[PDB]
């Protein structure tokens, strides 16, 4: 969305069960006669003729979603987050990540993001909201490659990178 995207290494999860690297996903998609790609300055987009079908996060519970649009772009930085749980996701820094807070769960940027914090992960057992200590994390300047989807619905979330993170891209 605004500026918030991910590395293309950030695995996206599907409905039917497969696991695939975003920059896989989207250079798939974007060969495809069926979609529409939109170039422009340094960003790109593709329209997607059949939705891909993804995992969203609303409240306690996984959902199914259906996202119809891809974008890959530039970024100079990247946030790399790593959990004690073994977690973890490359981002961009506006990207947004939910932490759990003596006050309640709130969004954060991963500029902002603190090791210490817990944050918002899914249980691969029975999607239980789990939240996960940050163990480190890394900032790097280069020229990268970032990934964003559009997941359309309620619960505005996005389940990747390793460990099923839960990620604020609306």
């Amino acid at each position: 969305s605004g500026g918030k995207a991910v590395s293309g290494e950030t695995p996206v999860y599907l409905a039917d069960g497969k696991t695939i690297k975003i920059k896989d996903l989207y250079s798939s998609e974007r060969k495809k006669e069926d979609n529409i790609v939109e170039a422009g300055s340094g960003e790109e987009i593709i329209h997607l003729k059949d939705p891909i079908q993804i995992y969203s996060y609303v409240d306690g519970t996984i959902v199914r979603s259906r996202s119809r649009l891809l974008y890959k772009g530039k970024s100079s930085y990247l946030v790399r987050i790593e959990t004690i749980g073994g977690r973890s996701v490359s981002v961009t820094p506006v990207h947004k990540l939910f932490v759990l807070t003596e006050k309640g769960i709130e969004e954060v940027m991963a500029s902002n993001l603190k090791v210490g914090d817990m944050i918002a992960a899914v249980a691969e057992s029975a999607s239980e909201a789990t939240f996960d200590r940050v163990k480190s994390i890394a900032y790097e300047k280069g020229d990268f490659d970032v990934y964003d989807l559009s997941v359309p619905e309620y619960g505005r979330n996005f389940i990747g990178g390793e460990g099923l993170l839960v990620l604020h891209n609306a």
